[PDB]
């Protein structure tokens, strides 16, 4: 019978912490952002917010935050005294939370669905979970929601676009400014029209609470999760989000660095299995794409799985093709089984990773956006092939960063299944991206032991034949111009890796 896994030994396979680099003193620089008190940073203690108050920003650079002077509502008073007044009160029913919610969001009074939310309150969960739902949780969410101004006193810039930027923030700043995305009170994100943050995905999380889809209790489920444990005990960890944004990439048909390791295998998971090595999120370009509406598949379940995740979509402005999102320090909150409308919430998780001398967890995601093919050929025409080298590179490369301090990239079918991907050009191109930034590649098939075996027969014969990523690169071109570019059919009579194999057999 076939085998689990192929290849380089997994332990064998670098992952922080034992790989990382001697971090240097953590600081604010003109590239990084640090809300909190670094002088006063200590293991288990709750990080102090720098500043000591809070202060305000309300321009085209920053988050605008609920508790501004400047967010208004109808005279014109303080939205954010209006927030205070609604949702400091008893919730016993769940209209008594939409009708709060909608207190201060009254445009959408008609457009807000609830009935997912009152499903959930009312059939889903039995009467004792209910009570606990509404006498300790909300009102502990309503608490931390309330003190943002306390908790997030700097202003959060926004990653835009082209910048190169780091923003660390506690772990107990994030479940702030989370909470207050459930009770929907970030200003400026809710209009179909609006302007400014049209480039950005949405953060409040209306859209949870609407419609009769059997995902969404599920999805509420498992935020709940994360939010009683963050209200019960409050995390002591920093997270720092990075927008990465390259305008040089490797000259691809002329790349001469050679293939590293592979560890390929039809068994785990990339959170799992991929403990302490760089793991790939097969994001959306909008970060997280459907979490907080109604999104269920590869692009959504690691932002519900590590909910932290999702206070990136607050600040991060949609994927340019030359960028990525790298986020470390997020902790898994739940367990799930499934996928799409077999999705199902299974247990709440312990994260049991190691943190960094910034008390950062060991636990490194980064979010890269493959391509959609609604055409399944696009994707061999070379301009695509490669697109997809420079995403997958610019999620790997770490400027400054020597190769020997850097984890292998725990990956797998990135953007193939009803994404059109082909799973066996995205491996190769993944192997490719990975030989050029120079990591090796653990690469998770999920139940696929056909695709594990070509993988690994195909990555043992190009580094045995010692073709180098150019030569790799000049074979999907002849690829391209021999069997797809004339191609009549949806797809070519001769497949890729057999392709391969033969040129380089009659060579
Ligand atoms: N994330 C940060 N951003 C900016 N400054 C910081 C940060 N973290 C610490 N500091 C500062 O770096 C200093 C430690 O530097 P050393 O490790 O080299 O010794 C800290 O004192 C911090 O100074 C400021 O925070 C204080 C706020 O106090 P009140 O305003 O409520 O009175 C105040 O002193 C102010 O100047």
């Amino acid at each position: 019978p076939e085998k689990k896994w192929l290849g380089t030994p997994i332990e064998e396979m670098r992952k922080m912490p034992r790989c990382g680099i001697h971090l240097p003193s953590l600081r604010p620089s003109a590239s990084h952002t640090v809300t909190v008190r670094v002088d006063l940073l200590r293991a288990g203690e709750v990080p102090k917010p720098f500043p000591t108050h809070y202060k305000d920003l309300w321009d085209n650079k920053h988050v605008k935050m609920p508790c501004s002077e400047q967010n208004l509502y109808p005279t014109a008073g303080s939205r954010w005294e209006l927030i205070q007044t609604a949702l400091l009160n008893k919730f016993t029913r769940p209209q008594n939370l939409k009708d709060a919610i909608l207190k201060y969001n009254v445009a959408y009074s008609k457009k807000w669905d609830f009935t997912a939310l009152v499903d959930f309150w009312d059939k889903v969960l039995e009467e004792a979970e209910a009570q606990h739902l509404y006498q300790s949780i909300l009102p502990d969410m309503v608490k931390i929601a309330l003190c943002l101004p306390n908790i997030c006193t700097q202003p959060i810039p926004l990653l835009k676009q082209k910048m190169n930027h780091s923003v660390t923030m506690s772990q107990e700043q994030i479940a702030s400014l989370l909470a207050n995305a459930f009770f929907c009170t970030f200003p400026r994100r809710n209009a179909k029209m609006k302007s400014e943050y049209s480039s950005y995905p949405d953060i409040n999380f209306n859209r949870l609470f609407e419609g009769r889809s059997s995902r969404k209790p599920e999805k509420l489920k498992t935020l709940f999760c994360y939010f009683r444990r963050v209200t019960e005990k409050k995390p002591t960890g920093l997270v720092t989000f990075t927008r990465q944004s390259l305008e040089d990439f490797p000259e691809w048909e002329r790349c001469e660095k050679p293939l590293t390791r592979l560890h390929v295998t039809y068994e785990g998971t990339i959170e799992g299995n991929g403990r302490g090595m760089l793991q790939v999120d097969f994001a959306n370009r909008f970060v997280g794409g459907g979490v907080t509406g109604a999104g269920l598949v590869q692009q959504e379940i690691r932002f519900l799985i590590n909910p932290e995740l999702i206070v990136s979509r607050l600040f991060t402005e949609v994927l340019d093709h030359n960028e990525c999102l790298i986020i470390t320090g997020t902790e898994q909150y739940s367990e799930y089984t499934g996928y799409a409308e077999t999705y199902r919430w299974a247990r709440s998780h312990e994260d049991g990773s190691e943190k960094d001398d910034w008390q950062r967890r060991c636990t490194e995601i980064v979010a890269i956006d493959a391509l959609h093919f609604r055409r399944y050929l696009d994707q061999f025409v070379p301009e695509k092939v490669r697109r997809e080298l420079n995403k997958a590179y610019c999620g790997f490369l770490r400027p400054g960063v020597p190769s020997e301090n850097l984890s292998a990239v725990a990956t797998g079918n990135w953007g193939c299944g009803a994404f059109g991907g082909d799973a066996r050009l995205k491996a190769l191109i993944q192997i490719l991206a990975a030989a050029a930034a120079e990591r090796d590649v653990v690469y998770f098939t999920f139940g696929d032991s056909e695709l594990m075996r070509d993988i690994y027969s195909m990555h043992t014969f190009l580094t045995e034949r010692k073709l180098d990523v150019g030569k790799v690169y000049k074979l999907l071109l002849r690829y391209y111009n021999e069997e797809c570019r004339n191609c009549s059919t949806p797809g070519p009579d001769i497949k890729l890796y057999p392709f391969i194999y033969h040129a380089v057999e009659s060579s």
